[PDB]
This record gives C-alpha cells, sequence and structure tokens, in this order.
C-alpha cells in the first residue's frame, strides 16, 4: 500500500479534559455546537437551582417552578433583562453578580473559540496530478509543478521536495530515510500563478542512476510542502502532497499553461504533460 | 507590455461558499457591511417567523403581526430586552433561549471580521523610482533604495532582488526564468531611515557584461520584495516594487538624503539621481 | 546536582504593576479569578458610591443605600437594565453612560485574557528516556527519539541538540559553553509519527573520543529543542527536554516502534533499547 | 553627538485617517481614551438628532429634548434597555435596530483596540552597560552580556551586533557602513539565564588591528539586536541596545555572575567589568 497518501497524510494506524485546546478545534462543527449548547444550558440549569434554593426570589415567577427560575438565568446570563422576573434581597442579586459576570466572560471565549475554527487559511495552491523525470539543462531532471488558485499573491514561499525511501546501512540496518532533494530554486518571494519544481538528478542527487524498477523496490515516494505568506488572508498557509512510482512520468514534459501582448493562464494545460512516442 | 505592474502585481488574466473566509477578508467594504446587515435582518426575519408560528406569544404586541415579531428579535438578539415586548409560554421562551445564544455568538464572530479587516498592518515603505547600475568599489553595481516613512523602527529587515527574465535552454526550450540577484547586505537587522540595496555585478551575477539593448531583448525585469518586523503594528509587515529596462540609469548615482551635528532626511532627494553629461 | 532539569528548565535560583501582561498570563488560576472578580465587586463599588454622591438618583432605591446602589451598577455595567432601579437626572444619567462604556470595553478585554491563558497551544512531543551512543553507518553516533501524541501533523518541525559542558580556555579561563551539536537531519518538513535524532560523533563532533568518564567530568549535559507548526492549532509549538551522563545507553539500539500491509506504532517500544550483553 | 542613542534608537529628525491601524496603537492612552469617548458620545448625539427628526418617538421622553434622546440612544447602543424609554413606530425601531447593530460592532472593535495596546510583549533583557575587548581563546574578542529578568526561558534567542562606521569608496564615496560582526554563538535554542556575546577579531573582523584611536574617527557604533520567541508570553520578542568607543572596556573582564550544589545569579555583577591596572 501507499505509506503516504496523495495528500501527504500518512496511512499508519495509532496504538476526558486533558487536551481541551486541541479537541475543541479538531472536533466536528456537530459536536461543537452541541458541546457548547449543552454548556450554556447546564450553567443556567445550575443558576436556576441556587436561585430556587434561595427561595421565592424573582419577582413574577411561580413559587418552585424550574421553568421560571430557568428563563430568568437565560435573561441574566445573556444580560436581556426584560424586567418581568426580577431578582429580591441580596442573595438573588448577588447571584445576578455572579451570573451576569459568568454569561459576560463565557460567551465571550466560546465565540472567540467559534472564530479561531471558522477563520482558518488555506494555501489555494494545487499540486500537478504527476511529476515527471525529464531532460532539462543537459541534466535528468525531476520535476512536478505548483499554481495559485486566487488573485491575491504568496509571499517568502518555499518549497521542500523529499524523497521517503527504504534503506540498509553498512552494518544492516534496514530502515525508511527521509531525503530533502536539492531544487533549482526552493524560495519564491513573490508566487503568484505557476512555479515549475525542478531537481537536478546529479552525482550528488539520492534518486541518480534510479529507474522505476529501482525506486518500487526501496517502495520510494515523493512528499512536496509548499509553505508561504499568503497576502489575502495576510497569515503563513501551508499545502502538502505526496507521490508514488505509478505518479512519475518518464521523458515527460509539463506542458505550458502561459497563453497570449494579453498574457493568460490556462489551468486546463496544468496537469498535461507532453511524451515522445516509440515506433511499434 | 509588463509582466510585472511597478506595484509588483502581475499583468496576467486568469482562467458560492467554499472559500467563505477569504472572500469575507477581501470583498469590498459596502459588500461586505450590506453582507453583514443582510445576515442580521434575515436571522431576525427567521426568528421573527417562528415567533408567530408559535402563535400570539409576545405579551404587547399586534396578533399577526410581523413588524412586532421582527423588533422583538432584534430586542432578543441585541439583548436590548426594553420589557414592552416579552414572551409568553415554553416555545417564546425557548426561542429567545435559542437567539439570545445566536445573536451574542453571531454578532462576536461579525465584530472580529470587522477588526481583522480594519487592523491591516503596512509597511509604510518608499521605493526609489528607478534603479542605477553605477561602478561602486570598483566594480559595476546595481542599486535602488527604500525609505521608512515612520519614526518606529523595522527589525529583522530582509530584502529581496529578483532579476526576471526570457532564456533558452541548452536543449531549445524558451522559458522565463526568476534570478534571485546575491546583494551585498540582504538584512538589516533595525532599518529605521534610509537603506540603499546593491548588487555587485560581477562574473557570476546574470546581468554580467549586459548593456540596455540586450536586457530590453530578454524583456528583463527586476521585482524588489522587502519584509520585516514592524515596531508600531508588533506584526510582519511586506512591501513591493517592480521595475523595468526603462526604469534603469545607467551610470547614474543617488543623491545623499541625510543633511545637518543636528543630522536630517530629506525624502525630497530620495528619488533625485545625479548624472554625468557627455559633450554635445 | 542536575544544572538543566529533565523538562529543560533550569535549576538555579534568582537575585506593583509593572509587568501587568506578563503576571496576568502566569498568575494562577485561582489568583486570576479572584483579580478579575475583585477589580469587577472594586469598580461597582467605586460606581455606586458615585450614585450616592449625586443624591436619590436611582428610582426605586432605598435613600442612601449601597447595596442597591452597588446592584444599580451591576445592572447598568452587565447591560442587564431589568427597569425597577432607573437612573433619575443628568448627572445619574451621565454616570450610567461613563459605567456602560467601563463595563462594555472591560469586561471585553477580561475575557480575551481568559482566552489567552485558555488557547496556548503544546506540541503533542514525547522524547525518549534516555539517548544511546551506538555505530550506524560506520561511525559512532549519538541518538534520541521523538513521537507525534496526535493525529495531526507538524509542519517545518525542527530539533536541536545542545552539549553543554564545563571547558578550561587556552588562558586559563573555566567557564561552561553550549556545542549545537549536528545532526544528519536537523529539519523534517513533516513530521507526524517518530523521529530518531543522529549526531554522528566525527572529528569534528565536541564529544569525539569521549567516554562516560570524561563525559561526567565535565559535568555534561544534552538539552534538546523541539519546534514545528502545529496543523491542529493552526500555530507554531515547541517542546524542549534535557539529559545527563546517566541517560544515556552506551551500545544502545533503539527497538523498532512501527508494526504490521496495514502498518501500525507501538509506543510502548518508544522507550524501549535494545543491549548487547557481555559474559560474565 | 550620538548617531544612535544607547537604546538604538536614531537621533535624525524627519522632513487625517490615512494611517489609522498605526496610530491608533502609538497615540497615547490619553488620546486614545478622548478619541474612544469622542466617538461614542459623536454617535449617541448623531443617532439622538435622527431620534428627534422621526419626532415624539421615545415613549417617556419630553417633546424636542436631545438630553432623553441622547440618554435612549445610549441605552439602545449599550444594550441596556431600561424600559422607561422605549421606542414608538416603524422609524424609532428601525433606527433601534441600526443603532443596536451599530453599538454591537463598534464597541467590540474599540475594546479589542484596547486589549492589542495593553497585550503587548517585553523581552525582559537587560543589556551590559559597557562592551569589552579582552584576549579570550588567544585572539583579542568584542565581548558583551545579556540576561534574562523573568523566570520563563526564551526559545530561539538569536542576536546581531552590528559595527556601524564611516567609510570611504575605492572611488572616493564616503558612506556609513553596517557590518553584521560574526559572532562564535549567534543562536541560544533556549536562553533562561546569562549569555556573554563574543566576536573574535581576526583578519576577517571589520575591527582588526582598530584601536580605540581608529574607532572614534570614523565615528563608530556598535548596535545589538536580541529576538526571541518568549515562553511567558507564547509570542515573540524583541530588544535592542548601541553603544559607541567611551562605552567599550578594553582589556575588561566581565565578572562571573553564578554564584554557589546550591547554583545562583545576582545581577548585580552583571554590569561588574574587572581591568588590569599599570603601574605608576
Ligand atoms: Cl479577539
Ligand atoms: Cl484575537
Ligand atoms: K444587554
Ligand atoms: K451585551
Ligand atoms: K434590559
Ligand atoms: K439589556
Ligand atoms: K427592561
Amino acid at each position: 500500500p501507499r505509506i503516504l497518501n496523495s495528500d501527504g497524510s500518512s496511512n499508519i494506524t495509532r496504538l476526558w479534559l486533558d487536551d481541551h485546546y486541541h479537541d475543541l478545534l479538531t472536533v466536528s462543527w456537530p459536536v461543537f455546537i452541541t458541546l457548547i449548547t449543552g454548556l450554556y444550558l447546564v450553567t443556567n440549569a445550575l443558576f436556576a437551582l441556587a436561585y430556587l434554593a434561595c427561595g421565592d426570589v424573582i419577582e413574577n415567577a411561580r413559587p418552585g417552578s424550574f421553568t421560571d427560575a430557568f428563563f430568568f438565568s437565560v435573561q441574566t446570563m445573556a444580560t436581556i433583562g426584560y424586567g418581568k422576573l426580577i431578582p429580591i434581597g441580596p442573595l438573588a442579586n448577588t447571584l445576578v453578580t455572579l451570573e451576569a459576570l459568568c454569561g459576560m466572560l463565557g460567551l465571550a471565549v466560546a465565540a472567540r473559540l467559534i472564530y479561531a475554527r471558522f477563520t482558518r487559511p488555506t494555501a489555494g495552491v494545487l499540486f500537478s496530478s504527476r511529476m515527471v523525470i525529464s531532460d532539462f539543462e543537459g541534466k535528468p531532471t525531476l520535476m512536478m509543478r505548483l499554481a495559485n488558485l486566487r488573485i491575491e499573491q504568496i509571499i517568502e514561499a518555499d518549497v521542500h521536495l523529499v524523497l521517503v525511501r527504504s534503506e540498509i546501512s553498512q552494518e544492516g540496518m534496514v530502515f525508511r530515510r527521509f531525503h530533502d532533494l536539492t531544487l533549482t530554486r526552493s524560495r519564491s518571494p513573490i508566487f503568484s500563478l505557476s512555479w515549475t519544481v525542478m531537481h537536478p538528478i546529479d552525482h550528488h542527487s539520492p534518486i541518480y542512476g534510479e529507474t522505476d524498477e529501482t525506486l518500487r523496490n526501496s517502495h520510494s515516494e515523493f512528499l512536496v510542502l509548499f509553505t508561504g505568506h499568503h497576502e489575502a488572508f495576510a497569515q503563513n498557509v501551508h499545502a502538502r502532497h505526496a507521490y508514488s512510482c505509478d505518479e512519475i512520468i518518464w521523458g515527460g514534459h509539463f506542458v505550458d499553461v502561459f497563453t497570449t501582448g494579453r498574457r493568460a493562464l490556462d489551468l486546463g494545460k496544468f496537469h498535461e504533460i507532453a511524451q515522445h512516442h516509440h515506433h511499434h
């Protein structure tokens, strides 16, 4: 199987309030809403019971009634204060002091969690479906390409092309090792349209003299990581992708995406790869 | 035409709620306000209809009246609760529980979007109108300069001078390639007033022995990117600019901006470039 | 004793509102809550006294009563406004203008402090209990390992292995010096499961020809720092750890954690270290 | 005079709502409060006038009275809604819809500006009062030192020592140039107590064979920049300082600050510099 999925995430399987902030960001929206709606009603229900424990302390409430106690809580906590249900004495007015404070502080935090979850940036970067190993500038070169899917530019953009493969030590240790493949240009200070990433395969490159045969044997994989500062979000963005030997087009050439000055960019041609065809 | 505009942005033309966070930051203020004002009234209108669906559940409302239902919603959602229009029974008080929560959470988020849009930092950096190619320290050197337009300093400031030009491969591939021009000083840990950026043209420089003639031929362009941590905003800032061959003053020398100790800085002289004039 | 504790923090002992923001983040939750609850009641108590200083300016209050004045403040500050206690005249309505503003601005800030304290990211990274000095790729190599304790990946992850030891200058100055040990791979662009960090001990390494004997003599310590961008938090995370000579297993080999494709990762084996046993 | 003050800021003198976000962060607290208090009253005053323009639309208001109109605004904007002054008809209830929204959005933003200004981190770093040029490891070395003034550590801490001095080009151009002095250790991944920063003066150092005489002549200055990630704030912090020739103690040696294991750190000795005294 694939050690790395095509989105860069790993295949491998792993083996209450300890990691609260992580879980409140990663848990699904249905759970998250429920969880907030849970705390909301539970806190009002606990405050209501305290109002009833004081005695008949809500001006137009039914004596010993939770419903009335509960709704007087949501009016105090939300700071609506219609004025039909109003507190009586020092205990009911102290609890109001405490509940108005709980309500103001608490909900403000729940809403910044909602915002945190909602204001997540995404690098609108599109990775080419395949990689090509063709001769460029008199040297076989491993290539792939990225494109921005938005008008806005990406500042100090850098890319990492990593070979991940099985190896055998000088002693006899069989381990998977990551190689960070040296690229002609790893940083593009302003990435706005398209970028073909090239790794010239030389006597220093870990894939020197390596054929499709030998790449499949070491179960070689190529993991790509793009990172850059987005202008639209004014935040740093990241994007990642992973390829296998089945996703390398030996001899393939990427088709030009820039048309016509009046210059254009067709993202149809983005995954288009040219190839010479030998005689049958 | 110009591949890069003078502000660094590219010329080239590209070819509902999928990219919500990006669009809510990039859409214009008139659209943004409308969009928030839209949701505001639409949510109150949907809550109003639910109050009417329960029956005569608003204490001083006209029966079957939306206006009354609607304004009781904006008083509940905004948590004003005047007390003339007050809820009756369990359904109207449940909807209030839900609407007070919707109103508190929702508006808090809309206001942090307003803040996000409003609290954007700008590197108050001014790029010189032209570049000069003059002999400095016994070597022709490509220069340009930046100035800070505020009192506050910029920490860990770095600049990238990138040559972008048409090239032909050893095979015959005609492609545009970016060169990151090596500068005498790419980082200024504390940038506060002015910085002349120099690229000494040597046998390693991509513009070695290159004249205005040959630079226009490869439709050469120079893209500059400034980045640094601003003290005033306590955030990182960035600024960018682009030049063409028409914006290079061969033999030009930048005029000194620092006057008189009692030292000064005249930003008039900032774009002023000295030049020798040959006999006619 | 240990110059560095096992969590990386130093042993050494050091020798009102000057550092407010730091202290409001570092002070304990019991102090922090008290401090907020303090300001809350103190501000309402100061506003109450001003209402009493105006005269009988609260519609259904007992004349000269602080309790009534105080609760009318918490209803104004929290913006509950039940309507039983309502202001009378220009002074009571001006103070309301001022208190509603104080209450809105103040509590909003107290809640973002609560959020700041609550939304702290933690690199769920587990450092191996020991380090090993075994021959890997025909060179004795100092190793240790890290593991991620969450599904979510860590982007642009880097690790620093620092030797900290007593030294004597060419003059005769006895000082403690930190060496940043060169690692085969200091950056893992995508760290998701496990990473064995290796420092090949060569004629350039500060621990060349160094035995347990000589390492204890210079009271050598090894400090590890992990840093990376977390996907779950969408923030940068950091983690650190420190070892002594008693925590180095000479000849030790880390046990493989990756089982079986159907690949797994047992974190039991994570601290497991294999060792050859000489004949007695 | 001093080109750079001792806090790193430059001496040199420079020569409505264009830079709003910068000015709202840099303007003084008295101006800032006034500015917010300004907008607050001005917005309520503009809303009041609109309520009066509708006619007698406030239930218990005096007809044609601004005071009453104004206070009904602050009760609507702050969302207090006591209920004595309540809106009448569609125009007064529409304006309430608009003002409750203006009040909720507006104040939320004003409070995040208050927070932004208040939650500024400071690197509690103390720079030594002087620098020393003494022989360390058989080479004259320019040194200075930093200390942390808090328990909490500073992660990925880096320091820049920059020589700033007057120079003359191979042509005859007299310019001030910054040299970034190469340090034995520019990065301390974990800075918690003290760090002596050393620049070994070698045939590559810009201050090679340079005496106090020649350093004063080129009006040499030394600018130091410290940057690092603070644990307490969970943010990056920075600190800077500048020295002149009058602040260099030729032959000086920094006194040890670490006492006694039971290790200590006396910050009294921090500025203490030892010196040999020649015979008179
Ligand atoms: Cl916020
Ligand atoms: Cl925030
Ligand atoms: K309210
Ligand atoms: K409110
Ligand atoms: K109310
Ligand atoms: K209210
Ligand atoms: K009311």
